[PDB]
């Protein structure tokens, strides 16, 4: 069935508009952590970013054209610290997966669009995922152990992928001479 | 002066809500173009949407913080076959240089904001030479001139830098093997 008219189709847009603001701030916050020295996460906001936009063109794949207006609120600024950032992203990322994909999944299913009520649904739980890595940075941050831990592990440099061991990075890597700023856990997924 | 509570404040907003919507469309019509088999015309959107990014970017960076609500239309999709892309996103163009930017730069200028008001001026001259680009490209598409023209010209192969003279690109790069999608008019601007 057609979306013309419904609130569903009004709510496809709204996410689509919120979708690609965040999309943009992901990529400032992004750059705003390289110039703060933190590349891993610098990384982690691009990336996001770029998830962003692909969750934005499965929205917008299913509108049926025309303009539409839509009334909502959004984030007026701003880029600060990366810390601040961090915290603001998650606060977004959380009101997205705990208020607007459920209810948009809602009433969704209430006028009968099934398919797109599970795609709000399963959206929910990739920003769910977000949060919890811009939570976990954060901390890491407030916690002082972006670059240095307890106990002695593997650091990985993300410019050349030198492999250093001990409690924290190295001040510089010994193999490409980049800052500690590149370096992050070693971490394998495979 | 502060914007909070001002016009300009929710128009500024409304620019950036709009300018990230506009950079996911053009990168959603880069890659239509790709599979359309026209590079240059691929590039061409996704450094436009870059360079939304960049509108967005400055217009952001006005913003004070906090939560404001907005009422705008917004194209509701839609990703159909390339010429049909580079029509909508120079109807979209013509909308922002036209009507939008000069009236935010007008009310911008009423409430006091000098520097806002001229942002918004200049913003409208860059959207106005991207509508020119689209333009001159729906048109190619429709002439069928995009790559073949009436008089003898250089081609280059954007994948390998190749140069083709005669009145068509090639079906194949001798030099790289890529398909004539690849190719465009040699253009020297230095
Ligand atoms: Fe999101
Ligand atoms: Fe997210
Ligand atoms: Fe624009
Ligand atoms: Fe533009
Ligand atoms: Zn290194
Ligand atoms: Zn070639």
């Amino acid at each position: 069935k057609s979306l013309k008219g419904s609130r569903t189709e009004k709510n496809i847009l709204t996410a689509f508009a919120g979708e690609s603001q965040a999309r943009n701030r992901y990529n400032y916050f992004g750059g705003q952590a390289k110039k703060d020295g933190f590349v891993q996460i610098s990384d982690i906001f691009a990336e996001t970013a770029d998830q962003e936009r692909e969750h934005a063109k499965r929205l917008f794949k299913f509108l049926e054209g025309g303009d539409l207006e839509i009334v909502a609120a959004f984030p007026a600024g701003i880029i600060a610290d990366t810390h601040a950032n961090l915290i603001a992203s998650a606060a977004g990322e959380h009101h997205e997966y705990t208020e607007m994909y459920p209810s948009f999944a809602r009433i969704a299913r209430e006028e009968g669009y099934e398919e797109i009520a599970r795609v709000f649904a399963s959206i929910a739980v990739a920003e769910e995922f977000h949060e919890k890595r811009f939570l976990d940075f954060a901390r890491n941050i407030k916690e002082g152990r972006v670059f240095l831990r307890e106990q002695a592990t593997k650091w990985r440099c993300r410019n050349c992928g030198y492999v250093h061991e001990g409690t924290g990075a190295p001040e510089l890597c010994p193999a490409c001479a980049h800052p500690k700023a590149h370096f992050e856990l070693l971490g394998i997924n495979w």
